[PDB]
Order: C-alpha cells, then sequence, then structure tokens
C-alpha cells in the first residue's frame, strides 16, 4: 500500500529549492499512497547528501525512493544507499538548466509525474 | 558538554527569514558546543510550529533549546515541548552586502541564546 519516501531538499534559501520542490510536490501530494517520512537540505552538495541519507537510512530504513532536488545530492544519496547495502532503494532528481511558475517548477512537476508512474509501476496496490 | 539546539525557520522565501537565521548563526557557530540537530521552517507560524516541533521532539530528544525567527513560532514551540512534558527545553526567539535591522536582531539574540544557555550549562 505506502511508498515511504525521502526528499533531499536544496540550499533553504536558494529560491530553486523552494521550486523544485514545490512543483514535485504538485504531483506527488495528490497521490496518498506516497508518504514522504523525511525531508531535509543536502545544501546541492555530494557529500552533504551522502552525509544526510546515512542518517535518514537509519531513522527511516523503509524508504523505497528518495527524491533530490539536485543531480549531486543525488550521487551522494546513492552512495549513501550503496555503502548501507541498500540497493534496492530508488534514485530520482532534477537538475535544472513571484506570480507564475518558471523553468524549475515546472520541471518538479515533470519529475514528480515520472516519479509517480515508475513507482506506482514498481509498487502497485 | 554539548549543547544540542533546534532552529524554527520563517517562510523560507521571505528575506527576513535569513537575515535573523544569519545574525543568529554568526554568533552561535563560533562556539562549538552548540549543535544544531534539526533546522526546519515553521513558516512564521504559530500552529505550524505545534506541528514541526512536535516532530522535531521526537526525532531528536538531545535537546536542550529551540531558537525561533519570530514570537509565533516560539508560542507554538513552547505549547509542544509542554504537550510532550518536556518543559526542561528553553525556548528563544526575535520578532546582501551591508546588514540591517533584522540581522543585528539576530546577532543579539545569538549572543543572548549562547550566554543564557552558557550560564545554565556551564563546562
Amino acid at each position: 500500500k505506502e511508498i515511504p519516501y525521502a526528499e533531499l531538499l536544496g540550499i533553504l534559501s536558494a529560491q530553486p529549492t523552494w521550486d523544485r520542490s514545490n512543483g514535485f510536490h504538485s504531483v506527488v501530494d495528490q497521490y496518498p499512497e506516497f508518504k514522504m517520512v523525511a525531508q531535509q537540505s543536502a545544501e546541492f552538495d555530494r557529500d552533504t547528501a551522502y552525509k544526510v541519507t546515512e542518517q535518514i537510512l537509519q531513522a527511516h530504513p523503509e524508504i523505497k525512493a528518495i527524491w533530490c532536488g539536485n543531480d549531486a545530492m543525488a550521487l551522494g544519496a546513492m552512495k549513501a544507499c550503496e555503502a548501507a547495502g541498500r540497493t534496492d532503494i530508488y534514485i530520482f532528481g532534477f537538475d535544472g538548466a513571484m506570480v507564475g511558475h518558471n523553468h524549475n517548477y515546472y520541471g518538479g512537476v515533470l519529475a514528480g509525474e515520472y516519479f509517480v508512474k515508475f513507482l506506482k509501476e514498481k509498487y502497485p496496490d
């Protein structure tokens, strides 16, 4: 039933962080089977994402996926999963590159659609 | 030895959030005994802070203090601490090439946070 996941946020003071995450959540939050059990900044950085993911894996072992606000954080997350033997966890991300929406928000929307479609196929009810 | 704490940030897209937090950290980060174990927006909102703090207290029972980017969040955090029986936790709050008023308010709040907590928890 439930698909628990974690999210790695970018730098909290940087607008791309909010736009990517908000776009992602505009989609994923419509599918209540997806449960965000952890959400933390990894500062758009690979080494920080490794450290943060290592901690998330210990506190929330049930996660099936991690969505990341840039490629560097996804790479660090993937390394941490490998180091923990958690090669089962799926890693996703969007790297980019106010009234209305922009590039980072729409990219988060499309990334969220893919995240839902992929994970509902792997983990149907 | 160490003094773990949590920070409740304002609305992430609002510049006062960052001026206040950056001024606070310009002081606190110089003192290595203070360790920020959780940092999360509570949207400058009391009821959001209540819910966010309830979650932080369960993930990070080691915390001895919470610093908040406005009064509304401090009040929500205080209520959450009471609800969890954690009346031991101290709550604090305050309500770009140059520096501005919110930054200097954060600096003064951080100086007070350090002084107060170092008197409560001396080496």
